[PDB]
C-alpha cells in the first residue's frame, strides 16, 4: 500500500531504470539482483538445448523458434515463473505450443491489418498504469459486431500488444490487468461467442505468454452473463478464476483497486472517450 497509480514508470516506453522499488517487489518473488538473473537464463538455454538434444518433438520446436533470441527475452519466462527455470521452461514450452494448436493468429499476420483493428479500439490499452504499475487493458463490446471484426483478429491484437508491451522490464514485474466493459453486452452476442474461440482467449491467458494476469474485471454486465461465465468457469484453472471480479453496478469495491481518475468515459472514468489512435501510433 502506499503507492499512487503516478509512481510508476510510462506504459509502452521501453523501461529505463528499476526504481519505484518494483525491483525490490521481484525480490519478493525470490528474485535477486545480484547473481541470479545472469545465470539463470543461461540456465534455461542450457536447459532449452538439452531437452531438445533427447529428439523430443517439442522441446525441438522451442529451440528452432528461440535460436535467436536476446537475453531479455529468456528473462521474461524466468521473471514470470517466479525464478523457478523448470517452471520457467515449462512456460516456454506452453509458450511455443499455443502458436502451434493455433496457426491462424501468427501466420499470415500482416503489420498493417493488425494496426487497422487495434486503431479500431479492440482492444485498448490505458496509456497509464494502475496503482500496482500494471498495464491495464480495455474492451467495450457494446456496439461490437462479431462479423466486422473477428474475435480471432481481437486476440491477434493482444497477442501483437502483448509481444511488444513485454519488453517493458517493469510491465513483466507488475503484470496485468483487464478490465471488460459489457454493458452493451446482448443476447444477441451472448449466443453468437464460439465456444471454441473464449479457449482460444482463455488459453492465451494461461499458461501461453509469459505475463502475470493479477485481475480480470467486469461491469455493467446482463443479468445473462452467468450464462456466458459458466460456459467459460470450466476452462479457468483456479489461480485466474479468483482473479475474475464482477462488480455489476457497486464499484465501491472496483474503483478502490482501479482509480477512477485515470479511466476514460467508456469504462466510468473521468478522462474522454477511449482513443485507439493515439495508442496505436505509440506502438507504431
Ligand atoms: C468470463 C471470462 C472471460 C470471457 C470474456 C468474454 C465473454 C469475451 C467476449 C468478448 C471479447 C473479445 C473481449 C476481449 O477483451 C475470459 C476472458 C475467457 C476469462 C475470464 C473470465
Amino acid at each position: 500500500e502506499q503507492l499512487t497509480t503516478k509512481d510508476h514508470g510510462p506504459v509502452f516506453g521501453p523501461c529505463s531504470q528499476l526504481p519505484r522499488h518494483t525491483l525490490q517487489k521481484a525480490k519478493d518473488e525470490l528474485n535477486e539482483r545480484e547473481e541470479t538473473r545472469e545465470e539463470a537464463v543461461r540456465e534455461l538455454q542450457e536447459m532449452v538445448q538439452a531437452q531438445a538434444a533427447s529428439g523430443e518433438e517439442l522441446a525441438v520446436a522451442v529451440a528452432e523458434r528461440v535460436q535467436e533470441k536476446d537475453s531479455g527475452f529468456f528473462l521474461r519466462f524466468i521473471r514470470a515463473r517466479k525464478f523457478n527455470v523448470g517452471r520457467a521452461y515449462e512456460l516456454l514450452r506452453g509458450y511455443v505450443n499455443f502458436r502451434l494448436q493455433y496457426p491462424e493468429l501468427f501466420d499470415s499476420l500482416s503489420p498493417e491489418a493488425v494496426r487497422c483493428t487495434i486503431e479500431a479500439g479492440y482492444p485498448g490499452v490505458l496509456s497509464s498504469r494502475d496503482k500496482y504499475g500494471r498495464v491495464v487493458m480495455l474492451f467495450n463490446i457494446e456496439n461490437w459486431q462479431s462479423q466486422e471484426i473477428t474475435f480471432d483478429e481481437i486476440l491477434q491484437a493482444y497477442c501483437f500488444i502483448l509481444e511488444k508491451l513485454l519488453e517493458n522490464e517493469e510491465t513483466q514485474i507488475n503484470g496485468f490487468c483487464i478490465i471488460e466493459n459489457f454493458k452493451g453486452f446482448t443476447m444477441q452476442q451472448a449466443a453468437s461467442l464460439r465456444t471454441s474461440d473464449l479457449r482460444k482467449m482463455v488459453d492465451m491467458l494461461q499458461d501461453s505468454f509469459p505475463a502475470r494476469f493479477k485481475a480480470i474485471h467486469f461491469i455493467h454486465q446482463p443479468w445473462y452473463f452467468t450464462t456466458t461465465y459458466n460456459v467459460v468457469k470450466p476452462f479457468l484453472k483456479s489461480k485466474l478464476l479468483e482473479r475474475v471480479f464482477v462488480h455489476g453496478d457497486d464499484l465501491s469495491g472496483f474503483y478502490q483497486e482501479i482509480d477512477e481518475n485515470i479511466l476514460p468515459s467508456d469504462f466510468g472514468g473521468t478522462l474522454p472517450k477511449y482513443d485507439g489512435k493515439a495508442v496505436a501510433e505509440q506502438l507504431f
